[PDB]
């Protein structure tokens, strides 16, 4: 089998994607956010506290013939951005881009922080790191991808995400037509539960490639991409009048600057993020100072290779015996 669903910016500045799931029977199709740096697949719904529900879709297992309490199951989850979410477990029958999983554990909100609230465009999320981070308790549960995976035609998934345009995730297949030159692959440790490797190095703008190696996280739950305070201040001392602000919380910039592209290693090949992928806008309605793509993972503890850097890519997240990421041009 194999699954293909389009994938939409919820924002004008690509600030998250949302890709069409159904769930139930008959379907309750929700708008949820593929993450690869999570394992729940979680969703706004029937039992969700109703002072924290604003303009979200939400799923009622009521309503569902094939949804069943798994009975005893609860989970809790925090993410690095400080948001988070709780609730109990059904399983029900899920289907993305025509692929279709029985048994899925749906995780439905009891309750959710304010950022979830607040965004009333995402009605929950669909995590695609190992399962292993399934935060469900005291039976942990697989992701979608986990579950779908001995029927794929091929055990892979492949994220191509759209700047300022919506792209695709497909299940179970390479679209070759979906990227150009060669696919480029290298090694993935699922030690922490990510889709983690090792970056070969970077350039900003039309500069020397500095090898050296970042080892970070492929995380499509992630706006922007993080790195050490070295890359960073690297990058941003090539734009007049960039510094970093601790009132308003990373690197700004002049809106009246060009941005540098910045470029990435994998193994010998390189993936070039345009300097226009780099700007995320006023830092506020009618600013003149503007918020940076490119900002330190120095106080995460890990780098990430977010939205801003995926997105100037095919990549190809292989989860045969020995996973592997692999990433093209486009």
């Amino acid at each position: 089998s194999t699954g293909s669903a389009t994938t939409t910016p919820i924002d004008s500045l690509d600030d998250a994607y949302i890709t069409p799931v159904q769930i139930g029977t008959p379907a309750q199709t929700l708008n949820l956010d593929f993450d690869t740096g999570s394992s729940d697949l979680w969703v706004f719904s029937s039992e969700t506290t109703a002072s924290e529900v604003d303009g979200q879709t939400i799923y009622t297992p009521s309503k569902s013939t094939t949804a069943k309490l798994l009975s005893g199951a609860t989970w809790s989850i925090s993410y690095g951005d400080g948001s988070s979410s709780s609730g109990d477990v059904y399983t029900d029958t899920v289907s993305v881009g025509g692929l279709t999983v029985t048994g899925q554990a749906v995780e439905s909100a009891k309750k959710v922080s304010s950022s979830f609230t607040e965004d009333s465009t995402i009605d929950g999320l669909l995590g695609l790191a190992f399962s292993t981070l399934n935060t469900v308790s005291p039976t942990q549960q697989k992701t979608f991808f986990d579950n779908a995976k001995a029927s794929l035609d091929s055990p892979v998934f492949t994220a191509d995400l759209g700047y300022h345009a919506p792209g695709t995730y497909n299940f179970g297949f390479i679209d070759t037509t979906a990227y150009t030159g060669s696919i480029t692959y290298t090694a993935v440790s699922t030690k922490q539960g990510f889709w983690e490797w090792t970056s070969t190095g970077y350039a900003v703008g039309s500069g020397t490639f500095k090898s050296t190696s970042i080892d970070g996280i492929a995380d499509t739950g992630t706006t922007l991409l993080y790195l050490p305070a070295t890359v960073v201040s690297a990058y941003w001392a090539q734009v007049s009048g960039a510094k970093s602000s601790s009132s308003v919380g990373g690197y700004v910039f002049p809106c009246s600057a060009t941005l540098p592209s910045f470029t990435f290693g994998v193994g010998s090949a390189r993936i070039v993020i345009p300097g226009d992928y780099i700007d995320f806008g006023p830092i506020s309605t009618g600013s003149s100072s503007c918020f940076g793509g490119i900002q330190s993972s120095a106080g995460i503890g890990i780098n990430i290779f977010g939205d801003v850097a995926l997105k100037a890519a095919f990549v190809v997240f292989n989860g045969a015996t020995t996973p592997t990421l692999g990433f093209a041009s486009k």
